[PDB]
C-alpha cells in the first residue's frame, strides 16, 4: 500500500503538488473547472492543517516541449483557483529553474503558489517537439536536472492528478522526495474504480460508446470477466452489427481491425452469460453535420446509401433503459449518439435521464471521463450520479486492467 495526504504530515512542510488541471479552454478561458475543484479538497487539508506552502504544478493541452504561453498557460486556472480557494494564487512563469526556486524556498505559512504549465519543457514528457516542428527526444541528463528542480519546491510531495496518472512524466514518477504520497482525489478515483472493479454490486453494467471503435478493446475483453451486462453503443456498435447481422450500414463508423475479433468477444460473452445490448434502431444522417437531414432506421432495413447512423433510435433506448434499471452497478463509458448536436442527442439524453433515475435509488453510478463526463456538465447531472471521473485515459487503463506509473510512484508504507 501506498503513503496517503491523510498520513501525511504538512505542518511547516513545503507541499508540491502535482495536480491534474488540464482542463477545456476556448480561447483562453476555461470551459470546465471540474478539475480544478476536484483537486480543492487536498489543497485546503493542506492548508487548514499548516503547510507552509502549496505549490501546484500542471500540464494543460499539448504543446510538446517548446513554452507556448500566449496558447497554453495556466495562468487562467490560477485566477479561477483563487476564486475557487478564496484565497491568493501567485503564478509563476516557469515550472524550473533560479527564479522559481528562489519563489519556492520558504514562502509563507499558507501560501498557494502555481507553476506555469509543465509540457513548456521537453523533459516533462521525455519527447517533444522543436519549434521547427520536427520530433525530438529529451536528454537523460538534461532530464535528471529538470526533475532536481522540481524536487526543490517542495520538502514534500502530493500527486493528486489522477487524470494523468497513467502517464510516467517526470513530474509524476521523477520527483525524488522521502515522502510521496496520494492525494485525496488520488485515492478516491482509484477507490471507486477498485471496487466496481474487484467488487461491484451487482448486477454490473458496463455501457460503452463513443467512438474510438479500436481502442475499446482491451477493455471490452476484460470487462467482459468482469460484468454482467454490456451496452455497446455510439459509434462502435456498427462494427458489431454488420459483422453479426449483415447489417447495411452506409457511411457509418466501421473499424476493420475491429471487425476481426467481434465474433470472438461475442461468444465470450455468451460463455460467461453476460447479457450484451446492442441497438436495435438508429437516427441516421445524409452527412456528418448538425444540420443534416435525419431518418430512421433499423438493423434489419439497413442504414441507406450512403447514410450514417447518428443517434440510436426509440427501440434502442428502451432496451438500454431495461438494462439500466436491472443495474447495481453502473460504469459508463462514451456516449451512445453524436450528443454535440441537437439532432443526434436524444439517445444519450434519454441515457443519461436513466442512470440519474438510477443513482436516485442507490445504483452505483460511474461515470468514464472524457466525453461522458461532458454531458454532465452540459445536463447538468454532476451531482446526480455517483462519480464523475476526472479522467478518461486513466479511467481506462484501470478498465483495462493496467497499472498506473503515477499510483506506482507513490511511497510505500
Ligand atoms: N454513432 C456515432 N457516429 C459517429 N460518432 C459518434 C457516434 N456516437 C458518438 N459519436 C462521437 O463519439 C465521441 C465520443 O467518443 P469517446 O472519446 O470514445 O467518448 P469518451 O470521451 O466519453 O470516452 C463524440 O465526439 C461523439 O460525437
Amino acid at each position: 500500500n501506498k503513503l496517503t495526504l491523510d498520513k501525511l504530515d504538512v505542518k511547516g512542510k513545503r507541499v508540491v503538488m502535482r495536480v491534474d488541471f488540464n482542463v477545456p479552454m476556448k480561447n483562453n478561458q476555461i470551459t470546465n473547472n471540474q478539475r480544478i475543484k476536484a483537486a480543492v479538497p487536498s489543497i485546503k487539508f493542506c492548508l487548514d492543517n499548516g503547510a507552509k506552502s502549496v505549490v501546484l504544478m500542471s500540464h494543460l493541452g499539448r504543446p510538446d516541449g517548446v513554452p507556448m504561453p500566449d496558447k497554453y498557460s495556466l495562468e487562467p486556472v490560477a485566477v479561477e483557483l483563487k476564486s475557487l480557494l478564496g484565497k491568493d494564487v501567485l503564478f509563476l512563469k516557469d515550472c524550473v529553474g533560479p527564479e522559481v526556486e528562489k519563489a519556492c524556498a520558504n514562502p509563507a505559512a499558507g501560501s498557494v503558489i502555481l507553476l506555469e504549465n509543465l509540457r513548456f519543457h521537453v523533459e516533462e514528457e521525455g519527447k517533444g517537439k522543436d519549434a521547427s516542428g520536427n520530433k525530438v527526444k529529451a536528454e537523460p541528463a538534461k532530464i535528471e536536472a529538470f526533475r532536481a528542480s522540481l524536487s526543490k519546491l517542495g520538502d514534500v510531495y502530493v500527486n493528486d492528478a489522477f487524470g494523468t496518472a497513467h502517464r510516467a512524466h517526470s513530474s509524476m514518477v521523477g520527483v525524488n522526495l522521502p515522502q510521496k504520497a496520494g492525494g485525496f482525489l488520488m485515492k478516491k478515483e482509484l477507490n471507486y474504480f477498485a471496487k466496481a472493479l474487484e467488487s461491484p454490486e451487482r448486477p454490473f453494467l458496463a455501457i460503452l460508446g463513443g467512438a474510438k471503435v479500436a481502442d475499446k478493446i482491451q477493455l471490452i475483453n476484460n470487462m467482459l470477466d468482469k460484468v454482467n451486462e454490456m451496452i455497446i453503443g455510439g459509434g462502435m456498435a456498427f462494427t458489431f452489427l454488420k459483422v453479426l447481422n449483415n447489417m447495411e450500414i452506409g457511411t457509418s463508423l466501421f473499424d476493420e481491425e475491429g471487425a476481426k475479433i467481434v465474433k470472438d468477444l461475442m461468444s465470450k460473452a455468451e460463455k460467461n452469460g453476460v447479457k450484451i445490448t446492442l441497438p436495435v434502431d438508429f437516427v441516421t444522417a445524409d452527412k456528418f453535420d448538425e444540420n443534416a437531414k435525419t431518418g430512421q432506421a433499423t438493423v434489419a432495413s439497413g442504414i441507406p446509401a450512403g447514410w450514417m447512423g447518428l443517434d440510436c433510435g426509440p427501440e434502442s433506448s428502451k432496451k438500454y433503459a431495461e438494462a439500466v434499471t436491472r443495474a447495481k452497478q453502473i460504469v459508463w463509458n462514451g456516449p451512445v449518439g453524436v450528443f454535440e448536436w441537437e439532432a443526434f442527442a436524444r439517445g444519450t439524453k434519454a441515457l443519461m435521464d436513466e442512470v440519474v433515475k438510477a443513482t436516485s435509488r442507490g445504483c452505483i453510478t460511474i461515470i468514464g471521463g472524457g466525453d461522458t463526463a461532458t454531458c454532465c456538465a452540459k445536463w447538468n447531472t454532476e451531482d446526480k450520479v455517483s462519480h464523475v471521473s476526472t479522467g478518461g485515459g486513466a479511467s481506462l487503463e484501470l478498465l483495462e486492467g493496467k497499472v498506473l506509473p503515477g499510483v506506482d510512484a507513490l511511497s510505500n508504507i
